[PDB]
């Protein structure tokens, strides 16, 4: 049984000043650079530890010895997502009916009947570039937020953010924006008391008031109206748990519905803000993409059938999820007293953090290439050894967004493919912003027409 590195501290206050940095997972990258594939971390009151290896995150992945655990990121998001599904433990009532309710809405299957409202935004988004003059360029992941917010809102529940009409957000998402940019300060604080704060609490408290008074409204004007639209929302009023018989309440719905609205606007942006990235970074890859997307999109508008086609496209986000998984950590505990990779001994109760982006670097699995953008490691899932790749977490708690992120994603990215040509003008240089999600912050390229009517 082995001590485990730990990184510099700063006397009573531990490691938590490292958290100090606009940038926490950059730096905690470079931390498990230096010391490896395990390290403990401490702040007062608070341990936990950090993996970066497949060989010891394939067991933290072991479901009959850790569950998820709420970091206290996910805690102080649960102050506005409630017991939703990603804020919620797994041994809460809400989770299981929650989760029975919901995961028939998530299939594959039902991805046939979001791809009309998926395609509605599609085509804004190219049409909007279509119209650019030739002296102006695109703000990157500003066109995929206002892309996938607006498609989380139209499946979600048939409301229209419109993001494409507006440099101004809507008021929903200023204060979604400001509770998770105050959610993700709070971890740094030393002395969250202080009265430097208050100004802060006070303004969380509203944006909660705010997100909290429209999507009630939403809920209560679609029970009123009987309206039978194929979305979320419907899906959410009119199902049933299986195991409990019972349907969500109206409470439980509100929280799922923000819940969705983060992941919307966080998640599948940074996904394409990166696969185009990593195009324009690599024009043999972009090439390889864009020749697929000739030969396979043959319509005005992509069919469901036509995504399900573009594999080279699905190979190239999972190998921008590899570099850059945008969401990128997740916590767990240990279920009972376990022994980690025969080396360190864990209590019942104690945490994990996974690193995904330092899981994805590990050459052991990926070779001594692993900076290298190649989307050819994805040619054959079945070879991707189990617990390698884990960009949408992990067993019964993974995503449910799944399938929505990659079919949307597949779709936007084989479109923007199919239509332009792409100039790095600027020649930039990846500058990655850290909210609750990764993005590459001043992202800017120019975009040529093919001009391929819709
Ligand atoms: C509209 C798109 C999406 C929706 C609606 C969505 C929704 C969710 C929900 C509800 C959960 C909690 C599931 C549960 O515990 O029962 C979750 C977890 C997760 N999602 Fe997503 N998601 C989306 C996109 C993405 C994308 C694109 C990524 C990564 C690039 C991602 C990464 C994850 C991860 C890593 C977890 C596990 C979190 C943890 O263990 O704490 N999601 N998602
Ligand atoms: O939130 C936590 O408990 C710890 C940070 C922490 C460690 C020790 C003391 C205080 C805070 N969080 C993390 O290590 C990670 C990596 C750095 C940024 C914050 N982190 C997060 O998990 C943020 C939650 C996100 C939800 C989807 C992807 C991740």
């Amino acid at each position: 049984i082995k001590e485990m590195p730990q990184p510099k501290t700063f006397g009573e206050l531990k490691n938590l000043p490292l958290l100090n940095t606009d940038k926490p997972v950059q730096a905690l990258m470079k931390i498990a650079d230096e010391l490896g594939e395990i390290f403990k971390f401490e702040a007062p009151g608070r341990v936990t530890r950090y993996l970066s290896s497949q060989r010891l995150i394939k067991e933290a992945c072991d479901e009959s010895r850790f569950d998820k655990n709420l970091s206290q990121a996910l805690k102080f998001v649960r102050d506005f997502a409630g017991d939703g599904l990603f804020t919620s433990w797994t041994h809460e009532k809400n989770w299981k009916k929650a989760h029975n309710i919901l995961l028939p809405s998530f299939s594959q299957q039902a991805m046939k009947g979001y791809h009309a409202m998926m395609v509605d935004i599609a085509v804004q988004l190219v049409q909007k570039w279509e119209r650019l003059n030739a002296d102006e360029h695109i703000e990157v992941p500003e066109d995929m937020t206002r892309l996938t917010l607006d498609t989380i809102g139209l499946c979600g529940f048939n409301y229209r953010f419109n993001s494409f009409y507006r440099d101004q957000p809507h008021p929903f998402i200023t204060s979604m924006v400001r509770a998770l940019d105050e959610a993700m300060n709070k971890l740094q604080r030393a002395n969250p008391d202080d009265p430097a704060y208050d100004e802060n609490k006070r303004q969380f408290q509203e944006d909660i008031k705010v997100m909290n008074d429209l999507v009630d409204k939403i809920i209560a004007d679609r029970k009123a109206s009987g309206e039978q639209s194929d979305d979320l929302l419907t899906h959410m009023l009119n199902g049933k748990d299986p195991e409990t018989g019972e349907p969500l309440d109206d409470e439980n719905i509100r929280y799922q519905i923000i819940t969705f609205l983060i992941a919307g606007h966080e998640t599948t942006s940074g996904l394409l803000s990166f696969a185009l990235y990593f195009l324009v970074k690599n024009p043999h890859v972009l090439q390889k993409a864009a020749e697929e997307a000739a030969r396979v999109l043959v319509d005005p508008v992509p069919s469901y059938k036509q995504v399900k086609q573009l594999k080279y496209v699905g190979m190239v986000l999972n190998e921008a999820l590899r570099l850059w998984p945008t969401a990128p950590a997740f916590s767990l505990y240990a279920k009972e007293d376990t022994v980690l990779g025969g080396e360190y001994p864990l209590e019942k109760g104690d945490e994990l953090m996974v690193l995904i982006p330092q899981l994805h670097r590990d050459k052991t699995i990926w070779g001594d290439d692993v900076e290298e953008f190649r989307p050819e490691r994805f040619e054959n899932p079945s070879a991707i050894p189990q617990h390698a790749f884990k960009p949408f977490g992990n067993g019964q708690r993974a995503c449910i967004g799944q399938q929505f992120a990659l079919h949307e994603a597949t779709l936007v990215l084989g479109m923007m493919l199919k239509h332009f040509d792409f100039e790095d003008h600027t020649n930039y240089e990846l500058d990655i912003k850290e909210t609750l999600t990764l993005k590459p912050e001043g992202f800017v390229v120019k975009a040529k027409s093919k001009k391929i009517p819709l």
